[PDB]
RNA sequence: UUACCAUCAACAUGGAAACUUGGCUC
RNA sequence: CAAGUUUCCAUGUUGAUGGUA
């Protein structure tokens, strides 16, 4: 791990708010034991019970997670220890064997500074739920919604470039109350007859929590048939029954024993696990609760936290944990002397660029917004639609009548040479013949067409079936519309002129530029689009720059094969990238600047060795064609907070901020670009990682590039999440994996459908 | 599958620490 | 070397409503 220098000098600075932990480092060693309970005991609780029984022996300063101890001070080889179960009796034979000796400036030492910070908040009486901290001291109980919500914190220790430091997300949980014994009684007594049938359609396709342990388990079946009376074999090759179990491990006597029992079936690799309904509960969100207008606006009103009120909870926390004198303890024997208040993020603002249109120029204003810039010229890189086909089935004449009506009025300001659509009717939305208008007719519309299929209500196998057909056999769009939507004339405005260019955009019609000061730059946002839930071909989404002022760009999918990990697809799609570009630039590019998107902060590593490196030995297929090239991951759900820390308050600011120090990683060269145009809540910023950077980019060059490929995406006035090919790749990806399940027509690749 | 933007929920994958089991060779 | 358990974490995707629209 080189001294990397990362700060930049041109920018405005800010300033943050969430690091929250500076330590000092004193320990010499810290040493660790591997714990064998024999016999087996399962729940957390007694394997911290009867350890904290035994302090003569371990002593007061414990750590321990469920199987693995820590210790400051060195024991002999093997200690063999004794004890007595609180309810059968049992002989508990603790063995602890010192395993690692942990150096003070160890990586190793993360976990176990994390288990003593969770054996910390464990004291405040904050419950585990999944893998974070909820506090049940602050919640907030929906009768009318069955809910209850809880203000907990997902609090997280990690090293840093900046030293140590602890990332707390005010995480609220939503929890019922309601288990799913009570709703199978709520549907027994809604249903006295035909149950079974409910809890199989709301049952399956759901998943509960378990709280003897904590753990979150999908729901594969629920059999009535077969009760805890009965028994089976657990891991040590003996048979319990499960209400001895319960008594042995959670110590949670059961109210019944007549209630039925959920079947949990993993992934193949295989043990069928069975789950009581009494100790499991639901997802506390309804979806048959959320079909009104007062359901977010009642509940998310405080969910839905401003900056100043997450700010006040850490604050609330940290004195918590100060005003609590055995939680300081359990800190402070360590050593962690955790700070009294926060600890804050210097900021950088980069001098903000300029978006070129076809005659104006701006310079970018704080706001990001310029909505109603559209019908004002004809556009360069637009073929002129004429006709296209609309559907509507034999409930919704007038609804179609909401739309078309409006939607030539928006061609006033404009003037292009625009007709009506062909309004086609249909006889049956019954699955069929909706397949057999449109390739029966494909005729002058289909040119430049728009296949507009609007289905009432939700129905996944029609809509299927209809992208299937309308992009596969032939070379046509398509756009699904549900009446759901369009119901009503009040979302009308919103959601005909506005949006609903999808059609408009999958032609092909964009245009607005951004300065780029080099020379010769390639830059192609490679994204992959997994879908092993469905366990099946994932899908890469490849888009390159293919000109000089990065106004056109590539797209590729290619499936992958099963069981084949190597990647045979990225050859040929840079292969398609560079002739896509040979042929519109007639030239080869200098530099390359790739966008690999998901992958975990453990797999870096994989792409800094065997995808990467392929990479660079795929370019064998041209003569001496060997440049420079520069590598990016991007990612999403993160979990740093940020704060602009006015004299007043904490406001979280527009996108366009640069953080680079004291919250990145620890090996890699990292950057943090706030990217959510914050109307409400708390802004995530996108989190960039390096791999490799052989063309001695300065820090500020590839964080205002990263920014200036943010600023070219055609679907907005505000600014993204993610840079803009990484969203085409993601859109076509999506797309071509998950709906029609093919490759795009070759005969589409002039357009730019990944809109 | 209509512009992104939160939040909620869910799934799946990957890295590290050791433990246990199994596998041709001492 | 492979598989499983427990800890730390990390990562995408999907579905849903509230907002500018
Ligand atoms: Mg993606």
């Amino acid at each position: 791990k080189e001294l990397l220098v990362k700060q930049g000098s041109k920018g405005t600075p800010q300033s943050l708010g969430l690091n929250l932990i500076k330590i000092q480092c004193h320990n010499e060693a810290v040493y660790q034991y591997h714990v064998t309970f024999s016999p087996s005991v399962e729940c957390k609780s007694m394997r911290f019970g009867m350890l904290k029984d035994h302090q003569s022996v371990t002593g007061n300063v414990t750590a321990f997670d469920g199987s693995i101890l820590y210790l400051p001070v060195k024991l002999q080889q093997v200690v063999e220890l004794k004890s007595q179960r609180k309810t059968d009796d049992a002989e508990i034979s603790i063995k602890i064997q010192l395993t690692k000796i942990l150096e003070p400036c160890s990586d190793l030492c993360i976990p176990f500074y994390n288990v003593v910070f969770r054996r910390v908040m464990k004291l405040l009486d904050m419950k585990l739920v999944g893998r974070n901290f909820y506090d049940p001291t602050s919640a907030m109980v929906l009768q009318q919604h069955r809910l209850q919500i809880w203000p907990g914190y997902a609090a997280s220790i990690r090293r840093t470039d900046g030293g140590l430091f602890l990332l707390a997300d005010v995480s609220h949980k939503v929890i019922r109350n309601d288990s799913v014994l009570d709703v199978m009684h709520a549907i027994y007594q809604q249903n006295k007859e035909h149950f079974q049938d409910e809890c199989s359609k709301l049952l399956v396709g759901s998943i509960v929590i378990t709280r003897y342990n904590n753990r979150t388990y999908r729901i594969d079946d629920v059999d009535w048939n077969k009760t805890p009376k009965d028994s089976f074999v657990m891991s040590d090759g003996k048979e319990i029954t499960f209400l001895e179990y319960y008594s042995k491990n959670y110590g949670i006597t059961v109210k019944e024993d007549d209630q039925p029992l959920l079947i949990h079936r993993p992934s193949e690799r295989k043990g069928e696990i069975l789950l009581l309904p009494e100790l499991s509960f639901m997802t506390g969100i309804p979806e048959k609760m959320k079909k009104d207008f007062r359901a977010m606006k009642d509940l998310t009103q405080q969910i839905n936290l401003s900056p100043k009120q997450h700010h006040g909870a850490l604050e609330c926390l940290l004195q918590r944990i100060s005003q609590n004198e055995t939680a300081s303890n359990e800190l402070t024997r360590w050593g962690l002397s955790l700070h009294k208040d926060v600890h804050k993020i210097e900021g950088r603002l980069l001098p903000m660029e300029r978006i070129n249109l076809r005659n104006t120029s701006f310079v970018t204003s704080e706001d990001l917004n310029w909505v109603k810039e559209v019908t004002r010229d004809a556009s360069i890189l637009t073929i002129p639609m004429h006709f296209w086909a609309l559907f509507y089935p034999k409930r919704a004449m007038d609804q179609a009548r909401e739309l078309v009506n409006m939607l030539e009025k928006i061609a006033g300001p404009i003037g292009m040479r625009i007709s009506p659509p062909a309004w086609v009717e249909l006889k049956d939305d019954r699955i069929e013949t909706y397949i057999r208008t449109i390739q029966s007719l494909l005729g002058v519309e289909g040119k430049i067409q728009m296949v507009v299929c609007i289905i009432m209500g939700t129905r996944d196998d029609l809509y299927g079936a209809i992208k299937k057909l309308c992009c596969v056999q032939s070379p046509v769009p398509s756009q699904v519309i549900n009446v759901r939507t369009i119901g009503q004339p009040t979302r009308l405005r919103s959601v005909a002129q506005k949006i609903l260019l999808q059609m408009n955009c999958k032609l092909g019609g964009e245009l607005w530029g951004v300065d780029i000061p080099l020379k010769q730059l390639m830059v192609i946002g490679m994204d992959v689009y997994h879908d092993p839930s469905r366990g099946m071909r994932s899908v890469v989404g490849f888009v390159a720059s293919i000109n000089l002022t990065l106004t056109k760009w590539y797209s590729r999918v290619v499936f992958q094969m099963p069981h084949q990990e190597i990647v045979d697809s990225l050859k040929l799609c840079l292969v398609g990238s560079l002739k896509k570009y040979y042929e519109v630039n007639h030239c080869l590019p200098e530099k390359i600047v790739v966008y690999r998107d998901g992958v975990s902060d453990g797999q870096l590593k994989t792409v800094a060795n065997y995808e990467i490196p392929q990479l660079q030995k795929c370019f064998e297929a041209f003569d001496n064609y060997h440049p420079k090239m520069v590598v990016f991951v991007v990612q999403k759900k993160i979990s740093t907070n940020l704060y602009l820390a006015a004299p007043d308050h904490f406001v979280t600011p527009s996108p366009g901020t640069v953080v680079d120090h004291t919250i990145t990683s620890c090996e890699w060269v990292d950057f943090y670009l706030l990217a959510h145009h914050v109307r409400q809540g708390c802004g995530i910023p996108t989190h960039y990682i390096c791999v490799l950077n052989t063309a001695n980019l300065s820090p500020d060059h590839m964080q205002r590039l990263t920014f200036k490929l943010c600023h070219m995406y055609w679907n907005w006035p505000g600014t993204i999440r993610v840079p803009a090919p990484c969203k085409y790749a993601h859109k076509l990806a999506f797309l071509s994996g998950q709906i029609l399940h093919h490759e795009p027509a070759i005969q589409l690749c002039g357009n730019l459908f990944f809109l």
